[PDB]
């Protein structure tokens, strides 16, 4: 698969401790068009904290795959 | 056992959602959930994860019979 | 965790019934006993909170009463005597 | 479309700590102030908006609204 883009905004964010066994960093990213729909992905703990709820920017998907998440920062 | 209840529809959403580790996809879960809530004098809200194919012919504002086995979504006929 | 006091009034009240997506058994549902109090005081806030299913049963919306909460957990809710 | 603008009062505010269904409990506050498009037209307009501007609303304050499709931006009134 290629890797595709979405348009959303961080309406989550929280650690999972999945049971010792698993550690996850998921986000809720919900798509910013019409068609209505959330992404509950599992990404890294790095880009896990440069991430805010409310932050609206352009996630990069490799199918099912969290790839990229750049915000739209406040510049210009 | 299915029971019958006269709701309307409030929200509908899909979430794509990723589960347990491990190639470019690490093994999720497509849910198709809209909110039914009844039209009867309790206050109570049906939100259920349904088929792709029912999830899109329901649309929001819909009032009609929602039919639920146990907890589970079996069928949603808009009366109209 | 202290204990908190709100004099609040019941505004709301809804019973939730939601599928759960796939766990960390089945496809499990979990059930939701909200009520909407909201500050008797002047305060501009609403409590929405999820409370046990046998104190819902005893909570109608227009009664005012104390309101104790942990924290952001529903303690109890006492409605002023009569 | 970009930021668009519409004349309006300020009718109400009010705060929401809501539990979130779903380590630790889960709140979610809300700022939510209700306006009323003062010029022409509908009913009143409830958004959530950021700690930061609730705090600086206040009721019968008469001003712009900036708005993003739907989504609050800024609430610039008119000197006092």
């Amino acid at each position: 698969a290629p890797v595709k883009l979405y348009m959303v905004e961080v309406i989550d964010k929280k650690e999972i401790a999945a049971n010792e066994i698993t550690h996850y960093y998921q986000v809720t990213f919900r798509l910013t068009t019409d068609d209505r729909k959330d992404l509950v992905l599992n990404i890294d703990k790095s880009s896990y904290q440069n991430i805010e709820p409310e932050m609206k920017g352009r996630l990069f998907m490799q199918g099912s795959r969290f790839v990229q998440f750049e915000t739209d920062v406040p510049i210009d």
